[PDB]
């Protein structure tokens, strides 16, 4: 194991402050552009529109272009510029040091696994809801497709386990994956129509392959609105906020260009324009960066830091998402 963070002290302590409760959701595939915020031509996020004290980032790139390279970058102290995705596993990242400073680390996964980012962590604090045995919500299409609300089912079990402990609580949700976008939303969510239900997106009636991906997006946003809705809950006895950042993007037909992960150098900013929200209770001192902050995956690492009040020198010059 290469640490970068034995250095790190938590400043003050659950015991003499209100614990801290932060839902981190590890988006999929959204695209900075197709989010109403940032200027779309669709609302394309209704409920997020409703909830006060959100801020949209309508200047973030992504560390690249795929799940297995971004997610782990998504957690590291070395930065898109020093980061290697081939040894990303065994340095420390950020959840191996607020997990040692005693913060309760839970990964729940509706989309692959975390790409290394939990490996040193207890198997146990990882769970898989792809799967019925943990995802009650995945009957609700015809594919029969795990729902990402799924994995707010339960969560006030282990609150309650935890009962007094900060917690950061790491949703990695199916979000905007394709190409099937089509199968990745409830009925419920197709507010745009004909859509793409091909393979081989191309073939596909582009407006058609838009219109499955907003729909995507509008899951995306019931997903991200309930929860907030599920912290909102808990307001009065954990300091509550949530954090939203994107993997990558998606080209959807660009220079006939389709799906994600291209090399860096060449890619089309399309897959590396992200979206990023943050919500807080207005409780809890948190300040957000302003909305056009220019912005990175370098900013997740120290954004978590700085939620659990912990220091550490290798980020104490980073942009965060917040003050
Ligand atoms: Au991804």
């Amino acid at each position: 194991t290469i640490y970068h963070a034995k250095d790190a002290v938590q400043a003050t302590k659950p015991d003499m402050r209100k614990p801290r409760l932060v839902v981190f959701v590890v988006g999929e595939t959204a695209r900075a552009d197709h989010v109403s915020f940032n200027g779309y031509e669709r609302d394309t996020f209704p409920q997020l529109a409703k909830i006060d004290g959100v801020t949209n980032f309508s200047n973030v790139t992504s560390c690249g272009t795929s799940t297995a390279y971004s997610v782990p970058c998504m957690f590291s102290y070395l930065g898109a510029d020093e980061y290697d995705v081939d040894t990303a596993k065994y340095q420390e990242n950020v959840l191996d040091t607020l997990d040692r400073l005693g913060v309760s680390i839970l990964w729940r996964d509706n989309n692959s696994d975390s790409k290394g980012v939990m490996d040193k962590l207890p198997k146990a604090q990882f769970a898989d809801y792809k799967s019925a045995t943990n995802n009650a919500i995945c009957n609700t299409n015809p594919y029969n497709e795990c729902r990402d609300v799924g994995m707010l089912v339960g969560l006030d079990d282990f609150v309650a386990a935890n009962n007094g402990k900060d917690m950061l609580i790491m949703l990695h949700q199916m979000g905007n994956h394709g190409p099937a976008y089509f199968k990745r939303y409830d009925e419920k969510f197709a507010k745009f129509t004909p859509v793409c239900e091909g393979n081989e997106l191309a073939k596909c009636e582009h407006q058609s392959l838009i219109n499955a991906y907003d729909n995507a997006l509008l899951a995306t946003d019931d997903f991200i609105a309930q929860s907030i809705q599920w912290l909102q809950t808990h307001s009065n006895a954990y300091d509550v906020s949530m954090l939203y950042v994107s993997d990558h993007g998606e080209s959807l037909g660009e220079n006939g260009v389709y799906l994600h992960g291209m090399p860096n150098a060449f890619a089309p900013k399309e897959q590396r324009s992200v979206p990023a929200f943050f919500w807080t209770d207005k409780q809890t001192g948190i300040t957000p960066m302003a909305t056009d902050t220019v912005l990175t995956h370098d900013a997740i690492t120290p954004t978590l830091l700085k939620l659990f009040d912990v220091t550490a020198d290798k980020v104490k010059d980073r942009t965060a998402f917040i003050r």
